[PDB]
């Protein structure tokens, strides 16, 4: 098993969701970036694993479920099996990561990507160890009901560059946004 990573897109007021969707109109290239980053596995013959909360799962439209070419693991304490389309179910982030060091997965999983929501992100970000955050900054306020947790810049350093990640400001349906990569190791 290779890297542990979080990926999020966040508005300026730290908003990531609203009424079970994203706070902003769909940005096609942000979705394409998310796809590319989560799917791409630099260790031939392995797949990436995506870990998400239950609400995040159901927030993805049904025909795009499971996220293709990735092992999909949903986090729930209420569900008794993976939702229709989902591969794995865990009752905690620990168990999910614990589940990756088993026979079934340990030689199949490369990168693990936490793809939301808030409480998964929160727990990951505050877990000791080597962790990157791939943060798309949507450069406006958008009204939101769910938020990205605080990034502690004493521990997380913004990288000045990263391969395969555009540094330049992007714009789509009149909304400016930028890609960032943060790294901690503690
Ligand atoms: O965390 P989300 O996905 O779901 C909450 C639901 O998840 C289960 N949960 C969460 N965390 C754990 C867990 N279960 C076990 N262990 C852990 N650690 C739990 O389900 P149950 O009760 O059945 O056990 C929780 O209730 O939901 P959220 O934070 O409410 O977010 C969804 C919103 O944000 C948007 N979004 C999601 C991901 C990324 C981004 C982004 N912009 O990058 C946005 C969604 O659209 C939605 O609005
Ligand atoms: C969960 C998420 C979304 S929600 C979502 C994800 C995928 C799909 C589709 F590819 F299936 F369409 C739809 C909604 S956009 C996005 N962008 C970044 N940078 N990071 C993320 N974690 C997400």
């Amino acid at each position: 098993v290779g890297s542990l990573n979080c990926i999020v897109a966040v508005s300026q007021n730290m908003g990531i969701g609203k009424n079970g969707d994203l706070p902003w109109p769909p940005l096609r290239n942000e979705f394409r970036y998310f796809q590319r980053m989560t799917t791409t596995s630099s260790v031939e013959g392995k797949q990436n694993l995506v870990i998400m909360g239950k609400k995040t799962w159901f927030s993805i439209p049904e025909k795009n479920r499971p996220l293709k070419g990735r092992i999909n693991l949903v986090l729930s304490r209420e569900l008794k099996e993976p939702p229709q389309g989902a591969h794995f179910l865990s009752r905690s982030l620990d168990d999910a990561l614990k589940l990756t060091e088993q026979p079934e997965l340990a030689n199949k999983v490369d990168m693990v990507w936490i793809v939301g929501g808030s409480s998964v992100y929160k727990e990951a970000m505050n877990h000791p160890g080597h962790l990157k955050l791939f943060v798309t900054r949507i450069m406006q306020d958008f009204e939101s009901d769910t938020f990205f947790p605080e990034i502690d810049l004493e521990k997380y350093k913004l990288l000045p560059e990263y391969p395969g990640v555009l540094s330049d400001v992007q714009e789509e349906k009149g909304i400016k946004y930028k890609f960032e990569v943060y790294e901690k190791n503690d």
